[PDB]
């Protein structure tokens, strides 16, 4: 039994990463395409055997309500378009998978959650790392007490962004700079490794406004989190260096992954009793992308809630607003 | 090769286990005298290292060292609150001074030490041995040569799981503070020598369980953020409840990291420059970091040059440390 996905926004992530991974799914299938580029509907429609009756533009998208082969709409557009396409998908009676970051603001996330609730449809955010073997192993080591109580999480995410004209460097479409796009991985990991929500936030921003890339959004914004248990996080978010890693540490030892949240190539190292050494995670039956897709399908089929629902996305946006505020006001912001 | 004579003062762990055995590889330095509050230590190490009784001093007879021309330098290796009084007395006795980190408990103390050595016309150096360590020298060189491009981030963590609750490091009066004074200072010092800059803004967060037998008086964790004039940033960890020793410095062209970074031995460097991350071996150094540190002061004295890690370097760390404690206390960005 497989639920049908409509993929909306046929860009790099949709076409290079997500659509090929339906091949390993057990409860999900590609059923429809939604695009603002007629040429893409033809190319990918022909490639994946999607009939013309199942190809939509953004103008005809609302007609998808009459297509019973579509159960889920997966929104993979620029960030500022997540809310209106999610709302339209909910009004078309479809369940929704929405890419991170959920939306530009807390208020926008709340609107999305309300729309899906009103429709009685499920909502999930594309935090694929929660289905990735090494990440699952790090969470397990923490929960099983192998580190003792978490004391520090040190995590850095960044890449050297290029073309100044791309939507990520356009405030109207991206909603912000590095923190919205890649810094969110540091924040999301701080939260799922501690299993807590932060109560205090520091931040420092640093952007060269003479750089042609950074006229509108931020380059570096680094932040500190304090959690109720006393756990702490030091996080890097950057558009001008390459990094992808975290280490979580307690009095009994530590575990790190570098790269941590990449598409592939994860490598884990741990210091648990003895000297630092590589550590293999427990095997997972499916890659992180197929696992994410099937998780939503399986939740709908069994009447359960996604482990990374709209509330997880909303909680990230709450802290993101606090981080921007702490950097603007130069003070510790309380949550 | 002329060798200047060292008087080692405060015969504790670092003095006896780490420093004194490393005079063997020195080329311009020799062990000439001992200063201790424990008579047994003066006998044991006096006999082991062939130091005549005429060159053994207590804290009571230390000032007499002014009359001993075999002693050029006094190396102060006591608890932190005693760095200033012994530095002052050494300067008064006409000796140059090597002083362990942290320089002293406060900025005011550091300034007084600098003034006292200035008045005596003698040189002052702080024991930042990492500046003489092969992998650290290599990271600095990569930055200075432009291999990374402009420095954008420094991420550095220093900590160890401290044990005995009764030791002087957990006593506020003797240590001046908790993890930041002892081990977090390596994160700070590295952020400064990797960027080559001084911070203009500081954030910090403290996390300490005061009901822990170890942490009634001093802090466990205090993490901090630094902003530099170039736009460079640093994220730093200081801890007494986890083990970490590392840094990565990154720019648009690539990055280099060392883990462990500032340990006695065992350093390993990895870099992402012309390709994917791979091991990198640093340029070899003639002597180990300890012997190199000892010889640096001696050579400075012999040639009339200033130490690369003089009193001003220790003072600049204490200025930022004061700002870090303030930032954590007040919950705000502190401007420097
Ligand atoms: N979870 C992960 O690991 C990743 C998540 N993402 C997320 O996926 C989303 C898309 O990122 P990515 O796929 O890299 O971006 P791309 O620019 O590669 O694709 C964006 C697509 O969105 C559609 N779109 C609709 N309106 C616009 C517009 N005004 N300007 C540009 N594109 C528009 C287009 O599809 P059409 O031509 O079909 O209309 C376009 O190709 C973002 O939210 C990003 O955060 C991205 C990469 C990895
Ligand atoms: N650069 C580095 O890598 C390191 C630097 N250090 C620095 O060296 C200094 C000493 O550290 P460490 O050697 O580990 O400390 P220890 O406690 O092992 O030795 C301290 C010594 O100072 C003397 N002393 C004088 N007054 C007192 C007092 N009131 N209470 C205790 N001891 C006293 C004693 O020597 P006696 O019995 O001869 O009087 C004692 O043995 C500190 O400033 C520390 O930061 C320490 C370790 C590593
Ligand atoms: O088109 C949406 C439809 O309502 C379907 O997805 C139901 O949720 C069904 O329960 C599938 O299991
Ligand atoms: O890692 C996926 C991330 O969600 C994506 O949005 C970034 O832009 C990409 O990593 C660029 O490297
Ligand atoms: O497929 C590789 C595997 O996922 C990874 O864990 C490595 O085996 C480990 O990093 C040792 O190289
Ligand atoms: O947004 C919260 C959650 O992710 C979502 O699945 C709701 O529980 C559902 O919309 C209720 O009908
Ligand atoms: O060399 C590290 C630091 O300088 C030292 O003071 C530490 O506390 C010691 O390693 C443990 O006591
Ligand atoms: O403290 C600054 C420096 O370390 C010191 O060596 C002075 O330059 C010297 O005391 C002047 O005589």
């Amino acid at each position: 039994r497989k639920l049908g996905y409509a993929i909306l926004g046929l860009g790099y992530y949709a076409t290079r990463i997500i659509m090929p991974r339906f091949a390993e799914c057990e409860h999900s299938r590609l059923a429809a395409l939604v695009s603002g580029t007629p040429e893409k509907l033809k190319t990918y429609g022909e490639q994946y055997g999607i009939p013309e009756t199942h190809r939509y533009s953004y103008e005809t998208f609302d007609r998808i309500i009459d297509n019973p082969d579509v159960d889920i709409v997966y929104v993979i557009t620029p960030n500022s378009l997540h809310r209106p396409f999610t709302e339209r998908a909910a009004r078309a009676g479809k369940h929704v998978m929405c890419e991170k970051p959920m939306a530009n603001t807390v208020a926008d996330c709340e609107a999305m959650i309300a729309a899906c609730k009103k429709a009685g449809r499920k909502l999930m955010i594309g935090y694929r790392s929660r289905f990735q073997a090494h990440n699952i192993e790090a969470i397990k080591l923490v929960r099983d007490g192998a580190l003792g109580p978490v004391r520090t999480v040190v995590t850095d995410h960044g890449f050297t962004i290029g073309d100044p004209k791309q939507w990520r460097l356009n405030r109207a479409l991206a909603g912000g700079g590095s923190l919205m796009d890649i810094g969110i991985y540091s924040l999301n990991a701080a939260r799922y490794l501690t299993g807590e929500e932060p109560v205090a936030v520091n931040a420092v921003e640093s952007t060269d406004r003479s750089d042609p890339r950074f006229g509108e959004v931020e380059d570096i914004i680094n932040f500190q989190l304090l959690f109720p248990s006393g756990a702490t996080a030091n996080c890097v978010s950057a558009y001008s260096v390459n990094c992808n890693r975290y280490r979580v540490s307690g009095p009994k030892g530590w575990v790190e992954i570098d790269p941590a949240t990449s598409y592939q190539g994860q490598a884990m190292r741990a210091q648990l009793g003895g000297p630092p050494a590589p550590r293999e995670p427990a095997p997972q039956p499916k890659n992180q992308f197929s696992a994410q897709l099937d998780h939503l399908s399986e939740c709908i089929l069994t009447g359960r809630e996604p482990i990374v629902g709209g509330d997880d996305g909303l909680k990230d946006l709450r802290v993101i607003e606090a981080i921007y505020r702490a950097a603007r006001e130069g003070r510790t912001v309380k949550l």
